């Protein structure tokens, strides 16, 4: 027997919608906050196996969700790919030498997960045993565009004028870098699946900063490459695309070939279910800010969301991560209502 | 004879698309930067008539755009409405006593522009004379939800858990405050129109933080009230709705009754033109980051954007404001190509 999440996604008939909440912050339960106080900061957040397995497992223990995702910073592969970086306190990520020329791109090294992040594959095999097919273990990787965005911008960006200048002035250079991330992230997906991941979620929220026609050129093609390539070696591994602010890109997301599209809360469930087509599955739509409302309110929203999503092909979740100051009770309530739903 | 912008919007046949760029930063030409150095900070940015008329006029002089918007912080009316605030250096806006109870809302005072911001109506009559119907003078006001968002959150927010908690836990209180802003912002629109504004742009980008069904309750209704109320006293005054991140709300924007919807760059022009219906006009769609590309690139994008928008009912513009480090030349190029277009 397979976990609910996997059947729902595969389109198999289910009696209820699998459910789990995102941004399963170790900084929500104050469990990553106590483990974070004991000194490496780069090594503390997304690196070690025992702290990865713990942060990852944090939500599983309290609510036993239908899905548990790997807690690993999507940038982790940078180091092994020859792109030196670190998480500076207050600035977040910072790549020391932002790519800018074809010459810089050529320097980029193809990722080798087993060698560069063996702990990832280990945490996954552990997580797999912990859950004991009572939930689905989800991998997590960064997408080519969002990745290139970080290494070209040098770090977190709010304007992306550097990646866009590269995209809109020297496309060949960016295309070469996007290619490198595609080939490397595909490999990474196979590694995680091979290590216990039963579905892998791909992060490319930054690509929604692009106009659809631009998205069609600097993101879509490379997301599609990963899917096509992975589907070839791991035919049954479900891939989940997550990209907040995709309200204007809905119609093109399915063209990537991903099995499931994670919709943010700005797109109505009914609208999204329609605009995405009927084949793809959808991951939870609820606005994280809804968890700040009355219990009745949260219930109405979960109900509306599941009603509009349909009886199947739906993994209930939020449109984004749990906001920092969310009352734990309203959180428990969400799972209570959610788990008692029957199609 | 009326300015191009007004005819295009009114749906009258035009030979070319009116054009202008947003975020006509006095901090783009370094003209507000030199005037900003000479000491009031609150009084310096959006207050005085001579510095308002100057910042506002900054873009007009260099490129003579088809539209010139009033440079006034949408929060300005707060003071006169009895909601004390100030722009603290580094924190931006800060309301000293964030509304939270029905009691606080009842305290709110109905705005009286002539009395509280006479300089606004003066700068507008001046701007009107300066342009001499060789461009359209555009008013600018904040929308009820975005406004309430600022006064409830206490200032700029990125999570909006306070306004949403109020919306989702104590709706009656928020509805009462939204009502107050609607009635007051309508009055403000009449004042600006009466002072020379030939079209007024309404800012409600924060309402796109709301799920469509939530938007349908805490934004749409009040935007509609303003339009219906204003259309009653100023039947021919075009109203422009601007709300970035509206990709999932497109279909409901027209229901507000606004004459023109400003689309951001995440929604393709063709898609937006279709999803919005055929009656409403549309304000420029170009991604500000495109101005960092090759000239050829910028040209292709302006062309694609105008092609998809149609031959009329379109005010070419960006989807957002000009990014801070934009090469002035690529900016001149945009106007060059833009102004040479003929339907």
């Amino acid at each position: 027997t397979q976990p609910l999440l996997l059947d729902a996604v595969r389109g198999k008939e289910v009696e209820r919608p699998p459910v789990w909440l995102m941004r399963q912050a170790g900084r929500y339960m104050k469990s990553y906050q106590l483990l974070c106080e004991k000194y490496p900061l780069f090594r503390d957040r997304s690196e070690n196996v025992d702290l990865v397995v713990e942060i990852s497992l944090q939500p599983w223990k309290v609510f036993r969700p239908d899905g548990v995702i790997l807690f690993s910073d999507i940038l982790t592969p940078l180091s092994g790919m020859n792109i030196p970086f670190d998480i500076i306190k207050g600035k977040g990520p910072v790549i020391f030498d932002p790519l800018r020329t074809a010459a810089d791109v050529e320097k980029v090294r193809e990722f080798i997960p087993e060698k560069s992040v063996p702990y990832v594959g280990e945490a996954l095999t552990i997580l797999r045993k912990e859950v004991n097919n009572q939930a689905a273990v989800l991998g997590f990787v960064g997408a080519p565009f969002t990745l290139a965005s970080y290494v070209v911008e040098g770090g977190s960006s709010k304007n992306f004028t550097k990646i866009k200048r590269l995209a809109f002035a020297e496309p060949k250079v960016l295309h070469a870098l996007l290619q490198k991330f595609a080939t490397s992230m595909a490999k990474y997906i196979r590694y995680q699946a091979d290590s216990g991941a039963q579905a892998v979620q791909i992060f490319d929220s930054w690509a929604t900063e692009l106009s659809p026609v631009d998205f069609e050129e600097f993101s879509l093609p490379y997301l599609k490459q990963i899917v096509d390539s992975v589907k070839l070696t791991h035919p049954n591994l479900p891939l989940i695309l997550y990209a907040s602010g995709s309200g204007g890109l809905l119609e093109r997301l399915p063209l990537t070939g991903v099995d499931v599209v994670s919709l943010d809360w700005t797109v109505d469930m009914a609208d999204g279910r329609r605009r995405l087509g009927p084949n793809v599955a959808i991951q939870g739509n609820v606005d994280p800010g809804v968890l700040f409302g009355s219990k009745e309110f949260i219930t109405n929203r979960i109900n509306d969301t599941v009603k509009k999503a349909g009886k199947g092909k739906h993994i209930l979740n939020l449109g984004h991560g749990i906001k920092v100051g969310t009352p734990e009770e309203n959180f428990a309530h969400f799972f209570e209502i959610a788990k008692g739903l029957r199609y």
